[PDB]
């Protein structure tokens, strides 16, 4: 059979671009579709993000507090939009930026790497620095949302990302005690219920972080572990950019990617 025609199968029926990267391991091949192909990170990015402002700093930073204003609410931050008034502290705005996808806390995360002009020239940096050449962050939210097709600002590859993503989890980019505060962000995480998790079978473990913007960009991170505790990364990226600016978004499309993911891995 062909996993690659299974997927462009699944482009055709969604109407939909599908990029796929799980990592090769000792035990699995790789799965590589359109992987070398850009995609817009949405939010996918706040789960590297939580972990350069974890590298830059000791531990002791989480408790500090920021503060903000409704002035600074500029893209949809369900944590941060009931706190204007007590602030935030640094492990708060991590938590909210991987478990709510708040806009408002990425934006102060991204300050708190690069200062209020270097933060997405910081982050971009930390991603060079695991070795990744290809992405690049250059708006705050919510404008990196929206960014038209073909336009390289605010894109990844399913296979940078994915690399990243197993060097953050996985691997050794951070001390395993920031790592398991990552690790725990994204396992509380369930913005992404009817994405890759919804593909696993309920006896494998699934931690993600998700993405959604224009062009009916929906994506999704996830590393997930079988019943005999073996992990995988998995990244799942999509568009509709055919549809316009305003294509409605299809989780589905990341579920059923998923589900043929975990078809071959079981």
């Amino acid at each position: 059979g062909d996993l690659a025609d299974r997927f462009a199968e699944l482009e055709r029926r969604y109407d939909a671009r599908l990029g796929v990267y799980v990592p090769a391991t000792g035990t699995t091949a790789a799965i590589e579709y359109r992987a070398d192909e850009r995609f817009a990170f949405c939010s996918t990015f706040k789960a590297p993000l939580v972990a350069a402002v974890l590298h830059q700093n000791p531990l002791t930073h989480l408790d500090k507090l920021i503060t903000y204003t409704s002035d600074d609410i500029r893209s949809i931050s369900p944590v941060a939009q009931q706190h204007v008034q007590t602030g935030m502290t640094i492990g708060q705005l991590c938590d909210a930026a991987i478990r709510y996808s708040d806009g408002t806390a990425a934006n102060l995360l991204l300050a708190d790497l690069g200062g209020p002009g270097g933060g997405t020239a910081a982050f971009t940096g930390y991603l060079r620095s695991l070795g990744d050449t290809v992405s690049r962050l250059d708006a705050e939210e919510p404008e990196l949302n929206r960014n038209p097709p073909g336009d390289e600002r605010d894109t990844t590859t399913p296979h940078a990302i994915a690399l990243v993503l197993q060097q953050l989890v996985l691997g050794n980019a951070l001390p395993p005690d920031k790592r398991a505060l990552l690790t725990d962000w994204m396992a509380r995480n369930t913005t992404g219920a009817k994405r890759i998790r919804a593909g696993f079978p309920a006896d494998w473990k699934v931690i993600d972080k998700t993405g959604t913007g224009d062009y009916g960009r929906a994506n999704d991170i996830a590393v997930v572990w079988s019943p005999t505790g073996v992990p995988y990364v998995v990244a799942v990226m999509s568009d509709r950019a055919g549809g316009g600016y305003d294509a409605e978004p299809r989780e589905a499309l990341l579920a059923e990617a998923a589900t043929c993911v975990a078809g071959v891995l079981a």
